């Protein structure tokens, strides 16, 4: 009975602020993945103090790693509802010509290929919710047409992996949207931190906390519906972003 | 001199109609690249034909094979002003659910970092031209603003990878028109996505004629960091 949520990146900056949010609620089931759930001390605390969270191995990209997680949530509740994905990497300082190819790769496997597997993994339980959700937290660094209405930060590797991430969201909307009743959509989280600061400071930046911007976030989740949310780029402003 | 040419790909999909009609223009010098050039015999009839046309080795994502080029290109004519990066992949019938990863790294590699290697690798020999252009050939697929009307192809791996390198171009354009005058865009042949890697292929003759037209006339202030089709039209993103 209870709403059913799968969230990765769940140790850090926004992953963690939407399970500490959620695992307020009455009625929910939360699992917080982690590339190493034991020492992942802060989710042990928030399972203890709320017994709404169960803190999960799920390394980026790891088909493994999905492969287990979905079994144990099939065991222990039978569907996924929410299916949030924010395990993402943001490497500051990449200018075009003297970054190698493999750290564009590493961006594109992180940022693309982690919400990818974990579809892939998971879409069977999203398939046994009435009404399946499938949120990418992505950033309004990955619009193509923000573009050339930005100012350069260095930071093309993290929106390459970005835009790329919002056109396999667009394709599982046109794929399974109708078909599920399912909501694929990737969100702007806005710019988070937290003192986490002089990591937007060293990058050459509108400050969200984590907290803040989660609270935003779970308002567009709770309210999607398709026609208004499927396939879209949404801001946790509530405005629509250009591709 | 001669108005220097780069062409990665250039008998896949509309390469080849491109090269051949350049290669009959006054006053040019054309690198096409081939995977594998001792394969590439219609690419050697053209160049025994014309004389302006230089069949070489460029595999897509390989940085020795561009940076060999390079060394090759500064040698010779010692500056790019044309780069053209039309070389990819786009494998048939890879459905989101069941692909496998590799398959996306692939296309990514191919038609992402592809163009990448190449611009870093010719980025010295495009800032001796006088007026620098760098084109990426893409489809209607790589338009992430299209995907929820358009016909599912099966085609994901593709256009990820091309929404991809759409994004790089415009980074490209933002970071470097500013920087050198440099004209970086994406255009859109007008042919089906499957065509557009098929080997020595709107016809591709119309195609290149229409290509060739923007290609002439781009300006920074209108082409650059744009998405283009062969008609003269802005495609969204
Ligand atoms: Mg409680
Ligand atoms: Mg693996
Ligand atoms: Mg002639």
């Amino acid at each position: 009975s209870a709403t059913v949520y799968v969230i990765s990146g769940a140790t850090r900056g926004i992953g963690f602020a939407l399970t500490s949010l959620l695992a307020q609620r009455d009625n929910v089931l939360i699992f917080a993945g982690a590339r190493d759930p034991a020492k992942a001390l802060p989710l042990q605390a928030l399972a203890a103090a709320t017994g709404k969270v169960i803190p999960v191995k799920l390394e980026s990209a790891n088909e493994e790693d999905a492969a287990a997680l979905a079994k144990l949530v099939k065991e222990k509740a039978g569907k996924v509802d929410f299916l949030l994905a924010n395990a993402g990497v943001c490497e500051l300082n990449k200018p075009v010509l003297s970054t190698p190819s493999a750290t564009f790769v590493d961006h594109f496997t992180v940022n693309t290929l982690g919400p990818l597997t974990l579809f892939q993994q998971f879409y069977s339980l999203l398939t046994e919710s009435s009404s399946p959700r499938f949120f990418v937290t992505s950033s309004a660094g990955g619009s193509t047409t923000y573009v050339s209405m930005a100012p350069d930060m260095d930071l093309a590797p993290y929106g390459i992996s970005k835009a790329a991430v919002n056109h396999l969201v667009a394709h599982i909307a046109r794929k399974f949207g109708a078909k599920d009743g399912l909501v694929a959509a990737v969100v702007h989280p806005g710019l988070v931190a937290t003192d986490t600061r002089p990591f937007l400071e060293a990058a050459g930046l509108e400050h969200i906390s984590p907290d803040e911007s989660a609270a935003a976030l779970v308002k567009i989740f709770d309210e999607a519906k398709r026609e208004t949310h499927g396939g879209k780029f949404l801001s946790y402003d509530g405005t629509e972003i250009p591709w």
